[PDB]
């Protein structure tokens, strides 16, 4: 089986800085090596540039700290990695931490004052509402596990 992935997770220098997140993982890297771990970015899929200012979810919305509302695009991204995950047969993503579209455990508290909380970005809300589960990059032991126990069927 495949499983989606954050494109900055795999290196990919999609981030809104310009950075990557690329992880270390023998794991990961033979994932990647069979074909099986696709490369998503919610927000360049969305149609957002690269660089693009830090954003934070207030409820509902995705807004930027000048006030700019970003939700159409994140809206936008979380369908596409869910059309994505539905045409390809996926049921595992893997998903960068804290992100407004990625985090799984902690998103940042749309105060802009570099406090986390508990919750999870658009794009990991709308996958787990369809039946699809989320790890984070700090989940790999546990997301390899579920991945494997279904290898032989
Ligand atoms: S939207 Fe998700 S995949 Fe894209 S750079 Fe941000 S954390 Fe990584
Ligand atoms: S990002």
């Amino acid at each position: 089986e495949k499983i989606i992935v954050s494109a900055c997770l795999l290196g990919q220098p999609v981030r809104y800085d310009g950075q990557s997140k690329g992880i270390v993982s023998n794991w990961l890297d033979a994932l990647g090596a069979e074909g099986r771990a696709l490369a998503f970015c919610p927000e360049v899929a969305g149609g957002l540039p690269t660089p693009r200012p830090p954003a934070e979810r207030q409820g509902e919305h995705v807004v930027t700290e000048s006030g700019l509302d970003v939700t159409a695009e994140f809206d936008r991204g979380a369908e596409l990695a869910l059309g994505l995950c539905l045409a390809q047969g996926i049921r595992f993503a893997l998903l960068k931490e804290g992100s407004p579209s990625c985090g799984s455990g902690r998103i940042y508290n749309g105060r802009f004052e570099g406090v986390s909380m508990a919750g999870e970005g658009k794009t990991t809300a709308l996958l787990r509402r369809h039946g699809i589960q989320v790890f984070s990059e700090d989940q790999l032991p546990e997301l390899a596990l579920a991945l494997s126990l279904v290898a032989t069927a």
